[PDB]
């Protein structure tokens, strides 16, 4: 399976302290971890390591984070050929302190060296891709890729989260548009997933999904209700479980164009990365997921 | 010439520019980010090369590209790295930094465990060469070492006494002018209030003892009796590095003169020219502009 993943790629800097600061002046981390993150980088590693040709289309800076972030993903077997490096340019990437309790204070920097602008996907060939997924993290060029990939007669599959500006023309694009619950109730303006998920299938002739954690997956299939249970486990770190179900959901649709069969599969696959810990050192391959997923 | 040693830390300040520092939990967004060097006695060389000093910085750092970039800057300030040392296969220590609107910051240090405390080093280099030697509290066993060959030869022996984990006691002893911070002086003591914590301090050492309390300024005691010298008010852009500029002017203010109300003044008018003039290190003035700035005052 070909897959392409279009979207925002940013390096996490975590620092372990004994408390969140609270008060200003000088404090020192017992400890410190540099892991790269961004939905759709997460989703192409969480397909490179399901066996998929998964190329990441997004846009670094020339600076040191650009290099460690792009090294990192072809490391992991995701094809970092068509991704914008800009010239005297910095990658965004955020500052993160982590308690002892497991509370968190994110200090995030989107870098204004990264131009909205997404003409640059002119330049690839989208026909040599089964699979366009798109995070909504930018705009612009999840609507260029998927209008191309649209023309190209291309699956596209969007991960449709919270983000201020209005999906609507996004959902559209879509042959399968997998909310959260957060995500569906801004499109929608309606706070009960049900009747959400009915408005969402209008604006779009392609599939729409809703992912509600521990309360498993719900999607309309020819206007009759399915669902799919979240699998009992031992969830230990769940870093990065919704980008990874969007990525092995994208190629399950792909493979087996089985809604149900995809769906259970892409949940199996986020919820044995829950056991397994180290965020994107936990993404099971297509021999330990199918295994997990023989427990039934 | 005054000849002087600065021994502690050098790190990459990596500064996250903030509406306002984080106080609880959750998500915030960066306005602007800069990757510049720091560390208290790093920054102090540079105040003390740019007012015209031959000045060493004795430290550890790795053999990764940012050991290179922070060893690099240093020397294009005018600041002698030959007694530095590089660990062969290492990586150099780091601080995330949030700075406010209002230029209060939040600094958060990570020591790299690949530059081992071990100081004996130390003890091949001729501490009779120098003036004066300034140490942080941040690599405890190189301001001990420092500090005791220093003693030793008979050179003046100047602390950043700030917020460290380990206990700064046996240093401040080596002290024959501790400056401390508000928090590190807190944290020596365990006493809150400056006054008291100043006179607990004394008793620690044959030196001096002052208190930097930023807007409230500088105190310090004198045979028994507390001395002040009033921040200077100035229309405040970048708080980069205020403090380490501060101990740096005062460790060559103190050689120089011998004064301790001038050197104060002196050192609390180099801190804030520095805070007028943008670009941190790039803001730091000379013996001759200060001398300026502080004469110019009387007038206004
Ligand atoms: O807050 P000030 O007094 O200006 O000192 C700041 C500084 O010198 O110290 C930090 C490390 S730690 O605090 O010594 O661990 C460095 O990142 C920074 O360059």
């Amino acid at each position: 399976i070909r897959v392409a993943c279009v979207g925002i790629t940013v390096m996490d800097r975590i620092y372990y302290v004994e408390g969140l600061p609270t008060e200003s002046g000088k404090y020192v981390a017992r400890n410190y971890t540099e892991v790269g993150g961004g939905p759709a980088a997460t989703a192409a590693v969480a397909a490179a390591r399901l066996g998929a040709q998964v190329d990441f289309i997004g846009r670094v800076g020339d600076d040191d984070t650009g290099n460690s972030l792009l090294a990192e993903l072809e490391s992991w077997g995701v094809n970092t050929r068509y991704t914008k490096r800009y010239n005297q340019a910095k990658s965004s990437q955020s500052a993160i302190m982590v308690d002892t309790k497991g509370e968190r204070i994110i200090i995030n920097y989107p870098s204004p060296d990264l131009l909205p602008d997404a003409e640059w996907l002119e330049e690839i060939d989208f026909s040599q891709w089964d699979v366009v997924l798109a995070d909504v993290r930018w705009h612009d060029g999840a609507k260029k890729a998927f209008t191309l990939a649209r023309q190209a007669g291309v699956m596209t599959v969007l991960d449709g989260d919270i983000t201020p500006q209005d999906i609507s023309e996004l959902v559209a694009l879509s042959d399968h548009a997998a909310f959260s619950e957060p995500g569906l109730a801004r499109l929608t303006g309606v706070k009960e997933m049900a009747s959400a998920l009915k408005q969402a299938q209008t604006l779009t002739n392609g599939h729409v999904y809703v992912t509600q954690g521990s309360a498993g997956c719900d999607w309309l299939e020819n206007g009759g209700r399915q669902h799919q249970p979240a699998f009992k486990v031992d969830v230990v770190d769940t870093t990065g479980a919704g980008d990874v179900f969007h990525g092995a959901l994208a190629v399950a649709l792909a493979t087996s164009g089985d809604l149900a069969e995809s769906v259970r599969f892409a949940s199996g696959v986020a919820a044995l990365k829950c056991t397994r810990p180290g965020g994107r050192a936990g993404i099971p391959d297509c021999d330990q997921t199918r295994s997990f997923l023989s427990l039934f």
